[PDB]
């Protein structure tokens, strides 16, 4: 099922059924007409400050009502938007930004700290400024996460809409269903929610950060990482969810089973920044695979490495005004993910770069993590290399359901001797595996 847009999707739904509810901003509901009016106030505000088609704009901000509206207004001006996790350090950004062809910075909750960029403010002005709707126009620049410095993957509107199209051919999402903006707009996971909302013309909820169960009040849908869903199940929170899309890492069968117990229908996904989110997906079924590729997507394994094509692929990485192609000599994106293919379903083994050797035997931490995650009391589990006089050896860093449990015996009929953790630790108060290696070495 495809959706052909006459105009900006929000204006499209205004024309088709403007008086229907579109969005919750905290306790405030807006219909499509009201939403468009609010976007216009801002869009024109940005046009007055000199934002034009193709302007590079940094949006350093958390998920808030104000951030969402700023996104829709910037896009409506035809601006190339780079959303930025506010946690990223000042020095890092100074290295990135001059290559990203930006002339603007919008930092709504604080301060612009880049004199090279024109400080952009939130200004509500008449009347209705908007560029011409063009699917193939560059839409978003999204930062990767760490083989060094993060790259800026660039997507068109068409690619984001293609992402939503594929995902919604699997996940039912009715016109009165309400998806919680539950993940950052500076990641593709959060952007994907916005676009699935707009593709279906259903409802989205934006709430200020607060406990997730309260954020979810009246929502039918959400996109979550495993830890988030774990938090809901442990607390046994009263949530009314028709569907959860999971992704970002491997998804344990026991999470998914515990979700069904509590009336939460789960979908499992394999997605990447380079592909504007989900590529392979399925309804959860107790198996370890991540399902088949969605409509309009190809996967293949060469040398145990996952190679991808999709209509949701980025145009390229942005390098000082040029778009660097993502694909290799044969027109595929090489993910650096190790994976297998059986019955047309993909299994993700782990990241190539996370592989490490211990006494000659290769350890793939995700493989080991998957086994340990079977235990009922396990909540998080990371297998980290530590140096040894062996080369390296595996250490388990954990988070348990309620207080530690010793698994050094339980594991013996489940892991090879060389995969069993030397030490069993606790996670200190997406987690970077480099930071995780550095923390373990210092213990
Ligand atoms: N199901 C898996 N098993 C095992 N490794 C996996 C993996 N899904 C990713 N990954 C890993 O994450 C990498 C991609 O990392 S990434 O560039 O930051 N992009 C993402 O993680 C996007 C995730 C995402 O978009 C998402 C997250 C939560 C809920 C929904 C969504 C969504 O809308 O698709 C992949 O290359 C894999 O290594
Ligand atoms: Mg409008």
């Amino acid at each position: 099922s495809h959706m052909i847009f006459s105009d900006w999707p929000w204006r499209h739904w205004r024309q088709v059924r403007g008086e229907t509810i579109a969005l919750r901003l905290n306790d405030e509901q807006l219909n499509w007409r009201e939403l468009c009016a609010r976007v216009d106030e801002l869009a024109s505000g940005f046009a007055v400050q000199g934002v034009v088609e193709g302007s590079g704009v940094m949006l350093r901000a958390w998920n808030t009502p104000q951030t969402l509206l700023a996104w829709l207004a910037l896009l409506q001006c035809g601006a190339r938007v780079l959303p930025v996790n506010p946690q990223l350090p000042q020095p890092l950004l100074e290295e990135l930004l001059p290559n990203l062809t930006l002339q603007f910075a919008l930092v709504p909750d604080g301060e612009n700290t880049f004199p090279a960029l024109t400080s952009l403010h939130i200004q509500l002005v008449e009347g209705a400024h908007a560029a011409t709707w063009q699917p193939t126009r560059l839409c978003s620049m999204t930062l990767t996460s760490s083989t060094g410095l993060p790259k800026a993957a660039v997507h068109t509107y068409q690619a984001h809409l293609a992402s939503a199209q594929g995902v919604l051919s699997l996940i039912p999402f009715g016109d009165h269903d309400d998806w919680l903006l539950s993940l950052p707009l500076f990641h593709v996971s959060g952007q994907g929610i916005m676009w699935k909302w707009l593709y279906a013309g259903a409802r989205m909820t934006v709430r200020d950060k607060q406990p997730l169960e309260q954020m979810l009040a009246g929502c039918t849908h959400a996109s979550l990482v495993p830890t988030q869903l774990w938090r809901l199940l442990v607390n046994r929170s009263s949530v009314s969810l028709k569907a959860v899309l999971l992704g970002g890492a491997a998804i344990p069968v026991e999470l998914t089973e515990q979700a069904r117990e509590q009336g939460i229908r789960c979908f499992c996904g394999y997605g990447l920044t380079e592909f504007a989110s989900t590529v392979c997906a399925k309804e959860a079924d107790g198996l370890a695979d991540v399902g088949s590729p969605l409509p309009g997507r190809e996967v293949k394994i060469v040398n145990n490495e996952v190679w991808l094509r999709a209509a949701s692929m980025a145009e390229g990485y942005w390098r000082n005004g040029q778009l660097v192609s993502l694909v290799n000599d044969e027109g595929w994106y090489a993910t650096r993910d190790r994976g297998e293919m059986h019955n047309g379903k993909l299994t993700i083994v782990g990241r190539l770069d996370n592989l490490f050797f211990s006494g000659g035997e290769g350890i793939q931490p995700e493989e080991v993590e998957r086994v340990i995650a079977a235990h009922p009391a396990v909540l998080q589990v990371f297998i980290v290399p530590v140096a040894d006089k062996f080369g390296h050896r595996p250490v388990a860093v954990m988070e348990y359901d309620h207080e530690s449990v010793d698994l050094s015996e339980w594991v013996k009929d489940k892991l090879a001797r060389f995969q069993q953790p030397v030490r069993w630790l606790t996670l200190p108060p997406k987690i970077s595996r480099q930071a995780l290696k550095e923390w373990v070495q210092r213990q």
